[PDB]
């Protein structure tokens, strides 16, 4: 055991939680935006998304400057990291707030959009393999530490292409994933296999998010004009 270690553990459990609200502290509300059938796209409904995900972009910039040593690489690694994982992380997010009951996701103002809506938002024949993933993410009944400590290892990679320094990039990484293994370990000690599973979520994560690129190619053609400069920042 090590104070350092301990200290880690808390300062990315309190950086994601206060970027990241939980489901439960969420005051839920609903939109009567094509509620019931699959349309090529909801302008309105595009509308609210795209703002929203501008804002949890910044939120996870905010993230990730508050992860130990971040802003100790260079802006261009910095900015290089960002973009190569802030899919990634905005996919998990979303996914964290799936209500299965409901059949549906919520957004961080607390927007709760059913499996038709979100296709209707823009995420179109995307929609059911986030649906998908989300209901496997579901059974490792991960908490806020876990999803913290799983979104700082997904940003704090040595293999994202571009990089100026990746073997800084790679010392940065060690110890979150020290970190999550002890924390995993300790939460559920009789399911060892929880951290292992962590880590090929980041695999699955990966998938969607090319998808989820491959995706933003053909929503570009439906949309009236571009995406807001953020996006666009994210996916070209
Ligand atoms: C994925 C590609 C990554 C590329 C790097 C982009 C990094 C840019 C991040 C913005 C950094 C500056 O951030 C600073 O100005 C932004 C614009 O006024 C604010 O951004 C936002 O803040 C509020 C809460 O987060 C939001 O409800 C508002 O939409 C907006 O004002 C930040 O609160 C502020 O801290
Ligand atoms: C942004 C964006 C896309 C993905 C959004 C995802 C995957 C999650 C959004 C999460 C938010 C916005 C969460 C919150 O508010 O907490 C897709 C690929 C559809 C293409 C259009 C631009
Ligand atoms: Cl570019």
């Amino acid at each position: 055991l090590s104070p350092q270690l301990e200290e880690l553990i808390t300062k990315v459990s309190k950086a994601h939680q206060e970027t990241f609200p939980s489901l439960c502290q969420l005051g839920k509300y609903t939109t009567n935006s094509s509620a019931d059938h699959r349309v090529q796209l909801d302008l309105g409904l595009w509308d609210k998304f795209s703002e929203l995900a501008t804002k949890c972009i910044i939120k996870i910039v905010e993230f990730a400057k508050r992860l130990p040593g971040f802003t100790g690489l260079s802006i261009a690694d910095q900015i290089t990291l960002l973009k190569a994982a802030c899919l990634d992380i905005l996919m998990l997010r979303i996914c964290t707030r799936y209500t299965p009951e409901q059949d549906t996701m919520t957004f961080s103002d607390g927007l709760t959009l059913n499996r038709t809506q979100m296709h209707n938002a823009g995420f179109g024949p995307l929609t059911d393999l986030v649906f998908a993933f989300a209901g496997q993410l579901l059974p490792l009944e991960m908490d806020d530490t876990e999803t913290g400590l799983l979104s700082a290892i997904c940003l704090i990679c040595g293999d994202r292409m571009d990089l100026e320094e990746p073997e800084k990039v790679d010392k940065l990484q060690e110890p979150l994933l020290e970190a999550l293994r002890l924390y995993a370990r300790r939460r559920r000690p009789e399911q060892p296999y929880m951290f292992p599973r962590m880590l090929m979520k980041i695999t699955d994560l990966r998938g969607i998010s090319t998808k989820g690129a491959e995706r933003a190619i053909t929503l570009k053609m439906e949309i009236p004009g571009p995406m807001p400069p953020l996006i666009r920042e994210m996916l070209e």
